[PDB]
C-alpha cells in the first residue's frame, strides 16, 4: 500500500534493554505453495525481500533433507502487501520451476526496476561446495517480472545461461547467499570463489592465537577450506551484473577484502537507511557474528562490528562463543538487518543453543547488549537457517523473517515466516496494568 525500503526517518523503535513482551511475532499471511505433507522436507531457502516485492525460493526432497529425492524447485516473487490491517502479508505473483529439481544449486536474488534477478548454478555432480573439483563452472539467471504482463514475449520469465564470468586468478566462482544489491543500474549478489590451496597466499603469523591455549599457527589457513587438506579454499565475495552493458551477459567476481577473513560461506548484503551491509555466516573457529557497514562495494570491504552477544551454535572444536583459531568447518546461517544507524541496532533470529540447531529466538540486539527478544517457538524446537528483511509499512519497521524449522503437527522440516513489528515503546501494552 505504503510498504517501502527502510529509509530515511522511521517511526521511534524502543532503544532500551527491557524484558517487556513487546515483540509480538505473528504468522504471516502468504499464497506461496509451501505446505506439505510427511514425507518431504522443503529446504535451501531462500528469501529477498525489496521495494514492496520479495523473491522466495525453496528445493523440495522426498525423504531426507540431506539425503532425500529432488521433487521440484520454485523461483517465485511476488508483493509484499497490507492485509487491510496495517500488517504485512506475501503475495505470489509470478513463480517458475525448471524441469529438473535436482540440477539448480546455490540461488541468490537481487531486485531491479521491474524484475528481480535469480542467479544459481546449475551442478550435476550435486553440491559445487562438496564435490568441488567435479564441477565445472556453470551458472544461470532466472529474470522474473514482479508484476507479470499478458502478452509480453519473455518480460514475465526469462531463463539465460551466462558464458562469460570473470573470475581472476580462481578457478570457479558461484552465488553464495540470499540476497544482494543494486546501485544505479548494477547489481551485486553474495558470491564465493573457489582458489587452489597451492596458490592461497596466507602468512600463518597473521592468525591471531594470542590467548588461544589450543591453537596452533596454522589453523586459520588450513580452516579456509573445508577441511585441512582441501584441494580448494573457499572466499566470500560479490559477483557483479551491470545491466547498462550491452550484448553478452559477464559477471565479474569481486572477493571480500582480507580483514576478519573467515572461510567463504553463505553471506547476504542489503541497503538500509541508506547504505550497504554485510552479513556473513560463521562457518568456522570466529563464531561471534559477523555483519557491519560496507565501506567500499568495489573492492569490497566490510567494517565488522565488534559484537560480543550473538553467536551460532557449533560442535564441540568451534561451538557457539568459540574465538579461537581451530581447523573446522561448521554452523549456521542465522542474518540480521540494520534497523537503527544511529545506535547500530540490528534484528534478526538466533539459535539459543550452543551446539544444537534449535530454539529460534528474535532478538534486537547492540553490539554489547541484546535489547529485547522473544522465542519463535517451544524450547528444544530444531530449527536451523534463518533470513531476515526490514522495511516500513506507512513508516513503522516490520521485519519478515524465514525459518528452517521442525513442523511439529505436520511432521516435516520447512521453511516458516513470520511478521515482527518493532515497537516504539519498551512497555508492552497492558504491563503492570494487571493485578497480582
Ligand atoms: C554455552 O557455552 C558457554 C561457553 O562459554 C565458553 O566458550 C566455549 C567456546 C568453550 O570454550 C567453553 O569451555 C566456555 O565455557 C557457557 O558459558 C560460559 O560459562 C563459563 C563457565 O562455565 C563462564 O566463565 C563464561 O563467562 C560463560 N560465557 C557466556 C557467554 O555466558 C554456557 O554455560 C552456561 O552459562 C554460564 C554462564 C554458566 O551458568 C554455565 O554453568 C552454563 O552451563 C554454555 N551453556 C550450556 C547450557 O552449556
Ligand atoms: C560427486 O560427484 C560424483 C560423480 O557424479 C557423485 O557420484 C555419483 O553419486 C550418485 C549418487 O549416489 C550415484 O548414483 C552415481 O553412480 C555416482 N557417479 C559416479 C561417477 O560415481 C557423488 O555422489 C558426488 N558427491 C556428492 C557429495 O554429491
Ligand atoms: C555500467 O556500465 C556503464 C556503461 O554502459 C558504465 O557507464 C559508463 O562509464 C564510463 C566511464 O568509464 C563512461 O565513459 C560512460 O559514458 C558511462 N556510460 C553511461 C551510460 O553512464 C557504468 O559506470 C557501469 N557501472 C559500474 C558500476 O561499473
Ligand atoms: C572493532 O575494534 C577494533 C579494535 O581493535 C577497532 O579498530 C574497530 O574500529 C572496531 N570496529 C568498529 C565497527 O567499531
Amino acid at each position: 500500500q505504503g510498504v517501502s525500503d527502510l529509509v530515511g526517518l522511521p517511526n521511534q523503535i524502543c532503544l532500551q534493554k527491557t524484558t517487556s513482551t513487546i515483540l509480538k511475532p505473528r504468522l504471516i499471511s502468504y499464497t506461496l505453495p509451501i505446505n506439505t505433507r510427511e514425507g518431504v522436507c522443503i529446504t535451501d531457502p531462500l528469501l529477498a525481500v525489496d521495494n514492496g516485492f520479495f523473491a522466495y525460493s525453496h528445493l523440495e526432497k522426498i525423504g531426507s533433507c540431506t539425503r532425500g529425492i529432488a521433487k521440484q524447485r520454485i523461483i517465485g516473487v511476488g508483493e509484499v502487501l497490507d492485509r487491510g490491517d496495517k500488517v504485512p502479508s506475501m503475495f505470489m505473483t509470478n513463480v517458475w520451476t525448471p524441469p529438473n529439481p535436482s540440477t539448480i544449486h546455490h540461488c541468490s536474488s537481487t531486485y531491479h526496476e521491474d524484475f528481480y534477478y535469480t542467479l544459481c548454478a546449475v551442478s550435476h555432480v550435486g553440491d559445487p561446495i562438496l564435490n568441488s573439483t567435479s564441477w565445472t563452472e556453470s551458472l544461470s539467471l532466472i529474470r522474473l517480472a514482479v508484476r507479470p504482463k499478458s502478452d509480453s514475449g519473455d518480460y514475465n520469465q526469462k531463463y539465460i545461461a551466462i558464458t562469460k564470468v570473470e573470475r581472476g586468478k580462481y578457478d570457479k566462482v558461484m552465488p553464495y547467499g540470499p540476497s544482494g544489491i543494486k546501485q544505479g543500474d548494477t547489481l551485486y549478489f553474495p558470491a564465493v570463489g573457489f582458489l587452489p590451496r597451492t596458490e592461497f597466499q596466507y602468512n600463518d603469523s597473521n592468525c591471531p592465537i594470542i590467548h588461544c591455549k589450543y591453537s596452533k599457527a596454522e589453523n586459520c589457513r588450513l580452516s579456509m577450506g573445508v577441511n585441512s587438506k582441501s584441494h580448494y579454499i573457499l572466499r566470500s565475495g560479490l559477483l557483479k551484473y551491470n545491466l547498462s552493458l550491452g550484448g553478452d551477459i559477464i559477471l565479474q567476481f569481486i572477493e571480500i577484502a582480507d580483514n576478519r577473513l573467515t572461510i567463504g560461506s553463505p553471506s547476504k548484503i542489503y541497503n538500509s537507511l541508506g547504505q550497504p551491509v554485510f552479513y556473513q555466516a560463521s562457518y568456522s573457529w570466529d563464531t561471534m557474528i559477523k555483519l557491519g557497514d560496507v565501506d567500499t562495494v568495489d573492492p569490497l570491504r566490510v567494517q565488522w562490528r565488534n559484537n560480543s552477544v550473538i553467536s551460532r551454535p557449533g560442535q564441540s572444536q568451534c561451538p557457539r562463543f568459540n574465538v579461537c583459531p581451530e581447523v573446522c568447518w561448521e554452523g549456521t546461517y542465522n542474518d540480521a538487518f540494520l534497523i537503527d544507524r544511529l545506535n547500530w541496532v540490528s534484528a534478526g533470529v538466533y539459535l539459543n543453543s550452543n551446539q544444537t540447531a534449535e530454539n529460534p529466538v528474535f532478538a534486537v540486539f547492540k553490539d554489547n547488549e541484546i535489547l529485547y527478544q522473544v522465542p519463535l517457538a517451544e524450547d528444544d524446537t530444531n530449527a536451523q537457517k534463518t533470513i531476515t528483511d526490514c522495511f516500513l509499512l506507512e513508516n513503522v519497521i516490520w521485519c519478515i523473517s524465514l525459518v528452517e524449522i521442525y513442523d511439529t503437527g505436520d511432521s516435516v522440516i520447512r521453511p516458516k515466516l513470520f511478521a515482527v513489528k518493532i515497537p516504539a515503546q519498551c512497555s508492552e501494552s497492558g504491563r503492570g496494568l494487571v493485578p497480582r
